[PDB]
């Protein structure tokens, strides 16, 4: 006998059955503003818990990766990919694991907002109870973490990403004299758009970038050069526009460029309404 029970991001697998079971199954999602999952499971004096992954502070599954390294067993059947570290399956930098509560076993785990990938992602977890060849029964967990928002930040650096959310409204980022330049991140799971964004944009009026017209930036800024453009050499997924401080337009002009999902979760494109201010001082 397995039951699951799921409120708002915390989930409880409690463990004596008629026959056998399936795992008895539930999700819940994590994002921006509910980046904290717990796990608990408990049974009755009798019975053994194990995890799947059989160790949850280092793996969790990946159901997509299913020719593999360590296949996720449920029962003797089943089956929910593959062990992969959080890390990995999130695409990030920094560590990040299912910690156990020290103090019926429970695990929390914790994403910070710079963990937050660039693709909408899932993972599975689970416990399995064994009867003392003994019986089982099982509870699985999916887990959805949603992609981060695409975002501006000081220094007019875009971060580019490409979840169902993550793409809401275009990035507006403005330049001027004092703000010279444009940063666009695409990550590991998007490229640069217009492929020829080193001299083209797209005409802004689409607000798409996935409805990209090509035009020449000389046609806006007169003194362009294709060195205004440098981009991430290893990274070609990165690229940083200069406009040097006396070439800015006499007049405004706006131009759209962005990141698209990578000629191959990643359902939206990002797309940066790029309004250059003629004779404007942001501080001043
Ligand atoms: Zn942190
Ligand atoms: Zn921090
Ligand atoms: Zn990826
Ligand atoms: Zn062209
Ligand atoms: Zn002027
Ligand atoms: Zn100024
Ligand atoms: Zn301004
Ligand atoms: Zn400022």
């Amino acid at each position: 006998t397995s039951r699951l029970t799921v409120a708002g991001s915390d989930a409880k697998c409690d463990f004596p059955a008629t026959q056998d079971s399936p795992p008895v199954s539930g999700s819940l999602t994590l994002s921006k503003g509910r980046m904290t999952a717990t796990f608990e499971c408990s049974a009755t004096q009798a019975l053994s818990i194990s995890t799947i992954p059989t160790n949850i502070e280092q793996n969790v599954c990946d159901p997509k990766k299913t020719t593999n390294g360590t296949v996720c067993q449920f029962g003797a059947n089943g089956s929910a990919g593959t062990e992969v570290t959080l890390k990995d399956l999130l695409e990030t930098d920094r560590i990040v694991n299912w910690k156990v509560n020290e103090q019926s076993q429970k695990w929390s785990l914790e994403l910070h907002n710079e963990d937050l990938p660039l693709t909408d992602k899932a993972f599975v977890v689970g416990c399995q109870a064994t009867s003392a060849s003994g019986k089982t029964a099982a509870c699985k967990l999916t887990v959805n973490v949603e992609a981060r928002a695409s975002s501006l930040a000081e220094n007019n650096v875009v971060t580019c990403a490409y979840g169902k959310g993550s793409n809401p409204n275009p990035v507006e980022v403005e330049m001027s004299t004092e703000k010279n330049t444009l940063t666009i991140n695409c990550g590991s799971d998007g490229s640069l758009q217009p492929t020829t964004y080193a001299e083209e944009y797209c005409v802004a009026d689409s607000k798409d970038v996935n409805r990209c017209s090509t035009t020449r930036f000389v046609e806006i800024f007169p003194k362009f050069l294709k060195s205004w453009w440098v981009t991430e050499t290893q990274k070609r997924t990165s690229a940083t526009l200069t406009i040097p401080q006396t070439d800015l337009p006499e007049a405004d002009q706006q131009f759209l460029v962005g990141c698209v999902p990578k000629k191959t979760a990643a359902p939206t494109s990002c797309t940066v309404l790029v309004t250059v201010k003629a004779h404007h001082h942001h501080h001043h």
